[PDB]
């Protein structure tokens, strides 16, 4: 929409006040343009048409339960801008500031939230077992980032390299979550999943099997379920991620960890100067291995941290 840039206030899924980017034309739109060429937020009023409307309001102020799930979408999708301009110098996920959609209140009840190819998409969550999924950083860093793959490495969503994809998400969706540095972790969607139980999450970076996927390639799940165990699969790429960021001893090979930043910066070049769309798992270590050799030298520690990640993963 046309119209004068404002600032409204309002609580996210948590019941957190926080402050977004609008656009006053009669009403206040979710509408950022403050970034790029702009965020915008809809909503699909339990429907599954996409993206829905521009979501609308009165007062600018979003305190309603209804509005909370926008007001993080919208929120959360600014935080995930403001990694990728500030920590790797890309500007939206296309590189040339493309405009951020993203629909919630998507269908009703329903369990997860992904990058369509055009726009985020979040569901309500069944309350059960998840509650509306944009309250959760990750998740929200996680989908974009798969639009930012998308437009980089073009990892094809099956197999290794979709489990590659997958982890590369999880890795990002993570490292967001440590801009932001609200109660960060190496879990995934551990702020919106079963909140009737506490410390659990979707995934685990740290130790994967913690919910029964790999931590290692000989673990790996060969069948054709979950795309070629995508979600699972990521596992092994994400143990090691984690390990050559934080280190530790991994079934008996020990990795010296090099810290967020260079794991960021190392696994940004990878995705963006050597993955392909048909990349396996070898292929991600060498990328990984060139990307630190490019950027710290070949006799780094850093280099030595990547491929000893690796090899503690199972993967040469
Ligand atoms: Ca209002
Ligand atoms: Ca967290
Ligand atoms: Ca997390
Ligand atoms: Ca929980
Ligand atoms: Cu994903």
């Amino acid at each position: 929409i046309t119209g004068t840039s404002t600032v409204g206030v309002g609580r996210g899924v948590l019941g957190d006040q926080k402050n977004i980017n609008t656009t006053y034309s009669t009403y206040y739109y979710l509408q950022d343009n403050t970034r790029g060429d702009g965020i915008f937020t809809y909503d699909a009023k339990y429907r599954t048409t996409l993206p829905g409307s521009l979501w609308a309001d009165a007062d600018n102020q979003f305190f309603a339960s209804y509005d909370a799930p926008a007001v993080d979408a919208h929120y959360y999708a600014g935080v995930t801008y403001d990694y990728y301009k500030n920590v790797h110098n890309r500007l939206s996920y296309d590189g040339n500031n493309a405009a951020i959609r993203s629909s919630v209140h998507y269908s009703q009840g329903y369990n997860n939230a992904f990058w369509n190819g055009s726009e985020m998409v979040y569901g309500d969550g069944d309350g059960q077992t998840f509650i509306p999924l944009s309250g959760g950083i990750d998740v929200v860093a996680h989908e974009l980032t798969h639009a930012v793959t998308d437009y980089t490495a073009g990892l094809i969503y099956q197999n290794e390299s979709g489990a590659i994809n997958e982890a590369i998400s999880d890795i990002f969706g993570t490292l967001v979550e440590f801009y932001a540095n609200k109660n960060p972790d190496w879990e995934i969607g551990e702020d919106v999943y079963t909140p009737g139980i506490s410390g659990d999450s979707l995934r685990s970076m740290s130790d994967p099997a913690k919910y029964g996927d790999p931590d290692h390639y000989s673990k790996r799940y060969t069948g054709t379920q979950d795309n070629g165990g995508v979600h699972i699969n990521s596992g092994i790429i994400n143990k090691a991620a984690y390990l050559i960021s934080q280190g530790g001893t991994h079934y008996g090979v020990s990795v010296v960890g090099i810290g967020r930043d260079k794991l960021g910066k190392i696994f940004y070049r990878a995705l963006t100067q050597y993955l392909t769309p048909t990349s396996n798992f070898s292929q991600l270590r060498a990328a990984a291995v060139q990307s630190a050799t490019d950027l710290y030298g070949s006799t780094s520690q850093e280099v030595a941290s990547v491929k000893q990640a690796f090899d503690a993963v199972g993967v040469k």
